[PDB]
């Protein structure tokens, strides 16, 4: 397709490109915030809940150690992440509010989403019913239609990266592997359980890898566990490239048919990567009850609302050792991060 969708995406690309070509920089500093709690950690950064001292607003602050970014070969990826986040705008993406750097670290200050990760709720309940999984899946389909139209690939879809907001809708966080890509790209990155066969085989790959990952996510939401799993990654990779996938008997026939077309090992036959693009997915029988405009407008009542007391409640996140945010007397890796 309808002209309203075509015109929506043309305007979205226009607005993205203006920010992409003139990124914002240096819009706050560390001592504007009080530190509250660590919400998660990793090899080269962590995420902390903070409170802005003048306004009282809460935020999730991602802190990356510049020297560890360089050593783990993530320079280009960290520059991709901040440039993309400062340029996008869509209902189901977390908003970037501030960014800045100092002698030691890079900082990205995001909206705080207090309901926690979809992964926690999935494991507490066991599995989601098909209507519940389908509500979340429709939001990811729309978000990928938006990102792919901007020539972006997301490359890290998994339940840990989908936060649940106060109204029960998804907010996608972590753009650490996202990239603007005209054609193909080649980096090995992602989480093993979610990787498409063409990534594992070191091929040049495209946006079809996000549609494969959506197949893995929908299977995991409806079954309670992902389709390909093992103790060592090499064993996971062998199952993925065979693509041999068994479905629980409680799966509907429509769900199995959709999953066979998303978890298609031949990328030239995979739903989302054919001539009709995303409409092969939106028009599939498993989505026949979905009102796509109502989801986009956030007019559907959600299947589940998280329990929390207020905008600063951390009870839906877990506990980590609290470490210092040190800032060196001397500047580190200045050249490498000039554009940040
Ligand atoms: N979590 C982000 C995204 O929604 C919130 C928040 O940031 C401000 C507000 O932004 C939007 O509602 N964005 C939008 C709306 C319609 C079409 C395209 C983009
Ligand atoms: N989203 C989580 C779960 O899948 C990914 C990711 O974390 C690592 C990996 O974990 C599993 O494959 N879990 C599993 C496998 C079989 C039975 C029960 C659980």
């Amino acid at each position: 397709e309808q002209e309203s969708v075509k015109e929506f995406l043309a305007k979205a690309k226009e607005e993205f490109l203006k920010k992409w070509e003139s990124p914002s920089q240096n819009t706050a500093q560390l001592d504007h915030f009080d530190r509250i709690k660590t919400l998660g950690t990793g090899s080269f950064g962590r995420v902390m809940l903070v409170k802005h001292k003048e306004t009282g607003n809460h935020y999730a602050m991602k802190i990356l150690d510049k020297q560890k970014v360089v050593k783990l070969k993530q320079i280009e990826h960290t520059l991709n992440e901040k440039r993309i986040l400062q340029a996008v705008n869509f209902p189901f993406l977390v908003k970037l509010e501030f960014s800045f750097k100092d002698n030691s670290n890079l900082y990205m200050v995001m909206e705080y989403v207090p309901g926690g990760e979809m992964f926690s709720h999935l494991r507490r309940i066991g599995r989601f019913s098909e209507p519940h999984a389908r509500f979340y899946a429709a939001q990811i389909v729309l978000t990928f239609e938006y990102l792919h139209s901007l020539d972006l690939i997301y490359r890290d879809l998994k339940p840990e990266n989908l936060l649940i907001d106060q109204q029960g809708y998804i907010q996608v966080t972590d753009f650490g592997f996202a990239k603007r890509v005209k054609g193909r790209t080649w980096t090995l990155c992602g989480t093993p359980e979610y990787l498409a066969p063409e990534i594992i085989l070191s091929k040049g790959y495209n946006k079809a890898v996000d549609w494969w990952a959506l197949g893995v996510l929908i299977y995991e939401m409806a079954a309670g566990y992902p389709p390909f799993f093992a103790d060592q990654p090499i064993q996971i990779y062998e199952k993925i490239v065979s693509g041999k996938v068994r479905f629980p008997s409680h799966f509907s026939s429509d769900l199995k048919d959709l999953l066979r077309n998303l978890l298609q090992v031949d990328l030239t036959k995979r739903f989302g990567n054919l001539k009709n693009g995303v409409n092969d997915i939106k028009n599939h029988k498993w989505f026949a009850t979905t009102d796509w405009i109502a989801i986009y407008q956030r007019k559907v009542e959600a299947p589940f609302i998280p329990k929390f007391k207020g905008p600063g409640d951390t009870s839906n996140f877990d506990d980590y050792e609290e470490e210092e945010i040190r800032v060196s007397i001397n500047e580190k890796c200045g050249k490498e991060f000039t554009e940040f």
